[PDB]
């Protein structure tokens, strides 16, 4: 996947916005589509006559290596987009991230 | 996460729906909430003054191991749910899965 909240609500110059569009366009180009064959293999394990948790774990491990590759490459592109921002925009972005994380620690927001 | 399309559109008896609700509520109970501290660690890596791809990869590996544990446990629960279905319902479920995967191999559905 490529969707992120990281840059939500940041006010960009036109030049910043264009560069970020370009960076994301190429990141997408390089990220392969969903590995449908791995989904099918996992489905056939989950529906097997004899459920094989070892086989399931091995298949999850195999799938996670693709996920790691995506996460690393997207971290790189997002770092690059971050480096186009001014110190002031970076500070806004970091504050928004802090407030977003606080939602995951604030029980009253889920009651 | 716990959401899945696996059982979409399957007509269940009341006793099946009840058991599947119970199985999912327990699976949820056992699945810890989002590891906010690891999101924070990754965000600090992505916004570091000197971006460190090795550290990002190590962090993605760590997070991936948690994802593996979730996926294996969810596979077990989903196999248990599948085992409550009749052969007829299983055949419907498998045909629906096949049709869903075909969407990922059919360019005309995305044009």
């Amino acid at each position: 996947s490529t969707q992120s909240h990281m840059f939500d609500g940041i006010s960009l110059t036109e030049h910043q916005r264009q560069q970020m569009r370009d960076l994301m366009q190429q990141a997408r180009h390089e990220q392969p589509p969903v590995n449908v064959s791995e989904l099918e293999t996992m489905h056939r394990l989950v529906t097997a006559e004899n459920f094989d948790e070892n086989a399931v774990r091995a298949q999850a491990e195999k799938m996670a290596n693709e996920q790691i590759a995506r996460q690393v490459e997207m971290a790189k592109v997002r770092n690059q987009m971050y480096r186009l921002l001014t110190p002031e925009q970076q500070a806004v972005l970091n504050e928004k991230h802090q407030q977003r994380m606080e939602q995951l620690r604030d029980v009253t927001q889920w009651q």
